[PDB]
């Protein structure tokens, strides 16, 4: 199967890899056609599901609930994970994009997971982003209230700077499990900004999203060089698709992020965990950051 | 009144609101005038004074102190606020504008205060700004100094990064009671490089400037979408002056810092010190924000 | 002679300029020629030597040797420091720059030096650069291994940042004796991006380069300003030279760095080590500095 991992010192077991429903809509998919998608990905291994408050413009949860109805014993096998903290304008309250990290809310949208998802509870929570008016007594004292229920049982962060996750640290009684972060060849700055070794260090890891089935290749000669790059590296480690080098490439991160699944195939699925096999080379590694930057060190 | 607050763990008491006397030779006040100046903001709550080493070419500490002579029970009444390690070419030993943060000036600097301020005390002193050739030793000795006579009784520093605070306080017996920086919607840096989290997560509030009556609108259109924001937001809140407005956003912060004001009519004063009843709503915090930046997020 | 300076809390006791042999090759200097050399520079007081994994294509450290072969003795009167980490295009098997920062490559390097170096030990050894794939477990466990077999006595790290320093520190049982990075008027970053005051703040001293004789002046012109300004406080300082200027202005630096001199004459060395004799006024210090950025502040 897939690789198990405990994301963080006092946190849970996860998969290495986690299966995604950022794009659950677009994938146009019936709730028996989803618990079959999913018992699927949990056969292969790949237990742990992102989920997120904004995502779908507030359907995704809902949907993938009407799924776990129709095989309630699909709970046991699986492990949950929603966000909150940003308000988009996918609602009419929101006029503008702006972030929500207030007590109430933060305890509105997690017990609204819990009815769209149709769980009475869930595994880990995130804050959804860095809020410049956050207030992390005021986080510390929603997820207190979340966690004395047993509705929410394991908190985290995503996209949250070293300093941010400190300063929410500074308040919990318990260890932040995780801050979900974007990397990749395309975007590699939490390589170097402090991001990843805060994370290392405090023995935390960080579940790992790549926008992947965008398309952001192909359609942006901007990153040629590193399509060019991801192609032949692809060839040298015989592997199924530039996709299976990419995640690899993540998985390389002493860090040992979780990589983020964004796909509607069990196919491209397995094809994901399937880049637990590639032996990729430091001098591999670097020859593709590389490529995407465009100069050494 | 104003809302007083403990700026820090083991610091002292301030009033929310904080006076600033860095343009009182513009105000072409008298001592007479200044005495009763004082007692009008005095009288309103705000009690906390805000002066530096270099503010006036040296001559704001020796006019407000002429006034402090006039009325010697004033000072029961107030705080003191001064500061150090600034070196102008307002002097001829200044060729250059340096900084000086030695210890043998920094006490020099103090007990000049001391006299120019009628005074024999300052409740707080703060290294002017970080000197790369400030040597934490050598200031804490200083410190050390002006503490064991009762001459200052809290240190401060302004305008220091994150680990430039770090670097001095792992030196000082006591605790930095604040950061004296400069937070606006033109000026938000220090929204998230670090240095308000940290703020936050010691508990020491910061002293904030923001360069209002300078005229920065109306003659820089880069800030004229801000202007127009500041401007619709204010009839939203129905507040007195977009300047309220502004005070509003600053006192917002999670950090709740002391906004300093700039001004020379008790009338703008009590009008500042009336940001406190503004209701703003997160949404108008971001579009202010926002307008400044010129994008989401 | 030159001070003694001990690098850091457990660390050992270095001379305060340290001599450099990265141009060891380029000086087409005989083994009987470096051996009074290092005399020569031994007697002067500069007893600490830095060399380094790919340092002349892998040949420096042989060299230096040889030179050892013939003076048995000098060991003793020295501290020798080397560095791994470094993977150049100097060998086939690195068709392209990259790091290597595993355990066997970090010990192999190590032993590879006492070899070349003709010693049974190393004072000091460096990672050379920070990985974005370093692993902190990896490498503590690297210099854990050499350390047991008295092959190396202190551990240390070159041009790592604030994050990175503190992640490998987090791991190792024993204090971080360095952060060897580059300073000078033309390379200003560290200097407020937080590595110094992590370095003065946990009392490490940096031994500091400053790419000197390579003539990064007269043929570059963004620096003239520089040129001209660092040439007429060479007068005023009477100095013996413009190089002399710059090593000085290293040397106040509150860090405390050591001074890494790359020359092949006893001459321009004792010259240097004259640097310690120089009284620079602050003024002159941020005078200095200014020209080679172009503002104030």
């Amino acid at each position: 199967l897939v690789q198990r991992i405990t994301i963080a010192p006092q946190g849970p077991e996860f998969s290495r890899f986690v299966m995604g429903y950022w794009r659950l809509m677009d994938w146009n998919m019936s709730a028996r056609q989803l618990v079959s998608f999913i018992e699927e990905h949990l056969d292969l291994g790949v237990t742990t599901v992102d989920h997120a408050d904004i995502y779908g413009g507030y359907q995704c949860e809902a949907a993938f609930g009407e799924a776990l109805k129709l095989a309630p014993h699909l709970r046991e096998r699986m492990e949950i994970v929603s966000k909150c903290g940003i308000a988009t304008t996918a609602r009419e309250e929101n006029v503008i994009g702006h972030y929500i990290t207030d007590r109430d809310h933060i305890i509105k949208s997690a017990e609204q997971s819990l009815i769209n998802l149709a769980t009475d509870h869930l595994d880990l929570l995130l804050i959804h982003r860095p809020d410049p008016l956050m207030d992390a007594d005021e986080v510390a004292d929603a997820f207190k209230h979340l966690h004395q229920s047993g509705k929410v049982r394991h908190f985290g962060v995503s996209n949250f700077t070293p300093a941010q996750f400190a300063l929410l640290q500074s308040r919990l009684p318990f260890t932040l499990a995780t801050n979900q972060v974007e990397i990749s060849p395309v975007h590699q700055p939490l390589l170097l900004d402090g991001t990843l070794d805060q994370l290392q260090q405090l023995r935390v890891r960080p579940m790992a999203w790549s926008c992947l089935g965008g398309g952001r290749l192909f359609n942006d000669d901007y990153f040629q060089p590193l399509r060019d790059e991801l192609a032949v590296v692809a060839e040298e480690l015989n592997a199924g698709s530039i996709e299976q080098v990419v995640n690899a490439w993540v998985l390389r991160l002493p860090s040992q992020p979780l990589p983020i699944i964004g796909s509607g195939k069990i196919e491209r699925v397995r094809a994901a965990v399937e880049a637990e096999t590639l032996k990729m080379t430091r001098q591999q590694w670097f020859r593709i950051r590389k490529a995407a930057l465009g100069y050494d060190v």
